[PDB]
C-alpha cells in the first residue's frame, strides 16, 4: 500500500451546460460529485505531478458517476512524460461495469516513472466519473 499521489489537475476545460461539474469534481473526495464534460466525446482528466517529478504508479482507484456507471466502460488510464500523451502507455482498461458509490481499486504493474497520468473517457460518456485517485512512489 503506497501513498495517494497529488499534483496539478489537468484535462478537458468546462462542463456540461456550464453547470460547473468540471474535472475538479473528480478530485474532491466526495463520491457524490462528478465530472460532467461539455461534450459527449473526447473528455479526459488527470494530473501533472510537476516538472522533474516522476512517480511509479502501483494502484488506481475510481468511482463512477452514480446512475451513469456504464459511461466508464471502455475508459482507459494512461501514464506519460509528455503533456500531449503522445508517448503514453495504457495502465488499465475498464472492461466491466464499475460498482456504484465506491472506489474500485486496480493494481498497476509498470515500472516506468511518469510525470503525467490521466483517465481517457470513451465516446458517449461526457467523461463521467465521480472520483479518481492514483497511488505509487517516486521513481528511483
Ligand atoms: O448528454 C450529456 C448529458 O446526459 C444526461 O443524461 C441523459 C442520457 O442518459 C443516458 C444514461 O441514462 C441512465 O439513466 C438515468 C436517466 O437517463 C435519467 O433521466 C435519470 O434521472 O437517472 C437515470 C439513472 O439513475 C442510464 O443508466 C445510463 O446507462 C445511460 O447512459 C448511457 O448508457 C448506454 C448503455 O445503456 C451507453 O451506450 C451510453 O454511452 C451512455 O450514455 O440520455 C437519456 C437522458 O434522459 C439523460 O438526461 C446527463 O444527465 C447529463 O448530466 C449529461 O451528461
Ligand atoms: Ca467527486
Amino acid at each position: 500500500s503506497y501513498p495517494k499521489l497529488t499534483g496539478t489537475v489537468i484535462g478537458t476545460q468546462g462542463s456540461w451546460n456550464n453547470i460547473g461539474n468540471t474535472i475538479h469534481k473528480a478530485f474532491d473526495g466526495d463520491l457524490n460529485t462528478f465530472f460532467d464534460g461539455p461534450t459527449a466525446n473526447g473528455c479526459w482528466l488527470g494530473l501533472d505531478f510537476g516538472e522533474g517529478v516522476r512517480n511509479v504508479i502501483t494502484q488506481i482507484k475510481f468511482c463512477p458517476r452514480s446512475g451513469y456507471e456504464q459511461r466508464m466502460i471502455g475508459g482507459i488510464f494512461q501514464g506519460a512524460n509528455k503533456e500531449d500523451f503522445s508517448d503514453a502507455v495504457t495502465l488499465f482498461t475498464i472492461t466491466s461495469l464499475p460498482g456504484s458509490g465506491t472506489l474500485t481499486s486496480v493494481d498497476v504493474d509498470n515500472p516506468t516513472g511518469f510525470r503525467y497520468v490521466r483517465y481517457l473517457s470513451p465516446d458517449g460518456s461526457n467523461g463521467n466519473i465521480a472520483e479518481l485517485q492514483f497511488f505509487g512512489t517516486p521513481a528511483g
